[PDB]
């Protein structure tokens, strides 16, 4: 239930006078996300297009937390978003990694935190966004360039605030509490040199990472800076339906794609799960609208519902592993360079 | 109480052990030279595994030296320089490293300041520092806020060990801290461990010189210290100056015109001394543990002779109240002195090669 998740944590709903908006001036179509309720939420999405009206610059803000097995396609979702945004406007892009808030929640070694930090790194390149303008970086590496924004935006948040937007505890370790300075900085330009002096800033995130962002706009004014704007991706869920081997993972062959839709995928439109795995990835507004007709009449059965998913999630992974295949850890560098 | 204090109750107020002469005299055989007069007159009172540091000598295995400063606005006074003094000696009987932390970082999340004025603040209190003479091969000062990422993995591995409940319990946070505070005791945990600095040997046992007050940090760093696979910290402590009526051991200043400051006039540190040095004198021998005066000298009169001298002789009267004074002010006289023409010479290559990482 969508409207309970916006009440919830308090931002808005998306609509389609947005995607519109962003159409009009992006001169074409919104992506798909905005236009199949992908996008559901937001804070502040049409300052952000204002922005772009007056054509003052923005630049998007982005991040992944290590934990890795191969990622899998879910995954993928924010970050097509921001490739979608960059293409669109040929903006920059800053991806933070959180080696250390996996570090610090989870039963795990540091170098191993730090080791997965680079390979979804290598993962989320493979997406193909521009190096000139993505700048992706290790936080335990690299926050501290902008280590004087942390230390301010630091101070700003007393622990009364910590506790109640995050649900830390007396047994929160210190990391943990000072953590989200680390996750807000990047919302402000000031915290990279790269970056024009008061580009607004777009944050496309799972919903789940909203307090971080309500918090941040919060504090902006206190510390000087523009207000980031948010918008939020409804998450994919397993095949099951549901949030381990029904998860369609990167590195998964064809065949294990076919296998795993065909045994696991849940076959009344609103529960089927190869409908909604074609609404996040099948390209074709025309062509998905002719299985949702079409399961919708009882002209296509279950069995062609998950076999259109079938090629449509082989035609994804299979570029997406077309690319990977290719990505050689000197093109990482380009992306975690700050000079 | 003027001068005197119960030191005991300190020690135990803290759960550290007490300092003794055998300890000193360990210090004497393993360098060879004298134990500096800290030792021996008292300022060193407590300590926290000060055998275990002298059991690494012993061993050929080297050590270092970690000590702090806050920085502030202010001019800091003679009182900040005891650890800082305990440290020069250290180092050049031991020919050992050195790392001071300046916490601009904390003087910024704690007051009401720019982090552009801690972090100025923070260069002043280096070239302060730098002033005292420290051995450039072997001593590195840095600023928390530019430098402390060099062991953000420490810091990181200390904030894992450390929870809120005993973050508070310890440090006395509140629900009005900042997140930065809370999360700062890590940063000063770090330098404890030499993995926190690239170039120190593997497993080098740190030595913290400090004010009691720094205990807290160090207790703490002790307890993780096998969490983390590294060899427990060793901590020495310094009984802090007492302001000129005594009383005030406070690293912070409480009537300026108590204190000499490190920017006072000659006659101001004369004027200052005779006007308010509470006194051991009788009204018409003399209390020696009252007197401010021979306090000060017990710090800065580098000669144990002439100590004892005036000591004796104060004991059985055969020296004035005044002639302490008086010996007192030239003391600090000569020491203020040799400190201010000291600062004026420091260049910014001096001051370069101190903060560079690179030069060892
Ligand atoms: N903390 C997030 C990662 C993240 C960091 N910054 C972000 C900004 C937007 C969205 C996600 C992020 C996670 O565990 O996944
Ligand atoms: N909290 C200390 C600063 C400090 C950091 N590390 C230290 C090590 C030793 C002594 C002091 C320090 C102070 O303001 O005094
Ligand atoms: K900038
Ligand atoms: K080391």
């Amino acid at each position: 239930d969508y409207d309970k998740i916006i009440n919830q944590f308090g931002c808005e709903k998306f609509n389609q006078a947005l995607a519109d908006r962003l159409e009009k001036l992006s001169g074409k179509p919104a992506h798909y996300f905005f236009r199949r309720g992908i996008v559901f939420a937001h804070r502040d999405f049409n300052l952000l297009l204002d922005e772009i009206a007056n054509n003052r610059p923005f630049y998007l803000y982005t991040g992944r937390g290590p934990s890795s097995k191969t990622m899998h396609i879910g995954h993928t979702i924010p970050f097509l978003l921001c490739k979608y945004m960059q293409d669109a406007f040929k903006i920059r892009l800053v991806i933070q990694i959180t080696d250390d808030e996996k570090f610090l929640w989870k039963s795990m070694r540091l170098e191993d935190a730090m080791a997965y930090g680079r390979e979804n790194i290598k993962d989320i390149v493979t997406l193909g966004f521009d190096p000139k303008l993505t700048y992706i970086f290790s936080n335990v590496e690299a926050s501290h360039h902008f280590e004087e924004n942390i230390l301010k935006i630091s101070k700003t948040i007393n622990l009364n605030e910590a506790i109640k937007v995050f649900g830390f505890d007396m047994s929160s370790n210190i990391g943990q509490v000072g953590f989200p300075a680390k996750e807000i900085a990047p919302c402000f330009s000031s915290s990279f040199r790269f970056i024009g002096k008061g580009a607004m800033c777009l944050v496309p995130a799972a919903v789940d990472q909203d307090p971080f962002f309500r918090l941040a706009r919060d504090k902006a004014k206190a510390l000087g800076e523009k207000k980031p704007s948010s918008i939020y991706v409804s998450l994919l869920p397993d095949l099951k339906g549901v949030n381990p081997n029904s998860s369609i993972y990167l590195d998964d062959a064809q065949d294990t794609i076919r296998k795993k839709i065909i045994a696991y995928a849940y076959s009344d439109i609103d529960v089927d799960v190869p409908f909604e795995y074609l609404k996040y990835f099948l390209d074709d507004d025309q062509e998905l609208e002719k299985y949702r007709s079409g399961y919708i009449k009882g002209e296509i059965t279950s069995k062609e519902m998950k076999e259109k998913c079938v090629v449509v999630i082989q035609e994804f992974v299979s570029r997406y592993q077309e690319s990977r295949k290719r990505v050689t850890d000197d093109d990482l560098r380009a992306f975690i360079d700050i000079n």
